[PDB]
């Protein structure tokens, strides 16, 4: 299922709270890391040039940007800021086809209490899982548990430093890495439902910022 990427604009418009927490995460700042003389000591350890400008290097940008190599995604040729850094769609999926339902359903639910099955969103490409997406970026190195690893490889792996051992079940649970979770009224329900969804929502900060 391949809908085109559009970038963070509308997601952040309707989901300000999340986009507000997100803009502080490392993912949000991903392209910064590629600039010269930035994150120099970690670059040297991975044998990368701390003074080189990697921001247009095709062996790097694919993982610090939204949907590189995909319909509607980031291109080096013509950078689009709404698609730079790993944004909403890098985890939630290209949303050209599913945000449409986020609007309609929101209104249906507000007007008459109606709810929509996640199945419709998953059919239109929304991601409720999200491990394969993270893996393409984090476990793209020979010897990792992810099949289909091919150059360009993630230069930061356990061999460089143990902090880089990626464990989805632990890492999806770090709001400083993903983003803070806020309370849903539950306009969407049912399968495919994320395995930690009820847990995240059980402890979410109260909603805020309109709809
Ligand atoms: C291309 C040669 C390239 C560069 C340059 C680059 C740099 C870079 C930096 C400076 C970091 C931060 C490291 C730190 O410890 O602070 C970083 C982090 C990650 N990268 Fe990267 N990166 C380049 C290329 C790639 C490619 C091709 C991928 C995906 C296959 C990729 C992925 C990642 C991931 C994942 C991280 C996070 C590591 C972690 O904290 O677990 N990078 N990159
Ligand atoms: C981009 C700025 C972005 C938006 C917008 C966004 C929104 C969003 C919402 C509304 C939820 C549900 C409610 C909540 O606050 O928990 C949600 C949930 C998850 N997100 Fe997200 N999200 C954006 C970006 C990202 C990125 C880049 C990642 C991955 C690093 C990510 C991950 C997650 C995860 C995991 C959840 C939980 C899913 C669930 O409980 O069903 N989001 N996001
Ligand atoms: C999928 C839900 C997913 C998870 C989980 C995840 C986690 C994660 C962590 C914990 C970090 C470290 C953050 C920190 O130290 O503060 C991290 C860092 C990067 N990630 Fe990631 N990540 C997930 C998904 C993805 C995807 C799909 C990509 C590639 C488009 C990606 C890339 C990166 C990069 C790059 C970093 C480093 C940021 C920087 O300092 O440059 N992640 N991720
Ligand atoms: C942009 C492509 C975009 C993303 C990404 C996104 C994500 C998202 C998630 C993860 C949820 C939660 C679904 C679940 O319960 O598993 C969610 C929910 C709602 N969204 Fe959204 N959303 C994106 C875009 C938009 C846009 C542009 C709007 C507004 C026109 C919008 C609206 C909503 C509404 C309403 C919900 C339901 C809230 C509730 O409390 O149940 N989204 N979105």
């Amino acid at each position: 299922a391949d809908a085109p990427f559009e970038g963070r604009k509308k997601c952040s418009s309707c989901h300000k709270a999340q986009a507000q927490s997100w803009k502080d995460t490392a993912h949000a700042k991903a392209m910064e890391s590629l600039k010269p003389n930035v994150k120099k000591e970690a670059k040297q350890k991975a044998k990368l040039d701390p003074a080189k400008d990697y921001t247009q290097d095709k062996d790097c940008v694919g993982c610090h940007v939204d949907g590189f190599g995909q319909k509607g995604g980031y291109t080096i040729e013509s950078p689009k800021p709404m698609l730079t850094g790993v944004g909403c769609e890098s985890c939630h999926g290209p949303g050209r086809n599913f945000r449409g339902d986020h609007r309609k359903s929101g209104q249906a639910f507000e007007k008459s209490g109606k709810k929509t099955p996640r199945k419709d969103l998953a059919k239109k490409g929304q991601d409720f899982h999200f491990e394969e997406r993270c893996s393409a970026c984090h476990l793209n190195y020979e010897g990792s548990p992810w099949k289909g690893a091919k150059a360009p490889y993630t230069p930061f792996t356990p061999e460089v430093d143990a902090k880089y051992t990626f464990k989805f079940d632990e890492m999806v649970k770090e709001v400083k890495a993903m983003h803070e979770h806020y309370k849903l009224e539950g306009v969407f329900e049912g399968e495919p439902k994320f395995k930690f969804h009820d847990e995240f929502q059980a402890s979410a900060k109260p909603a805020k910022k309109g709809k």
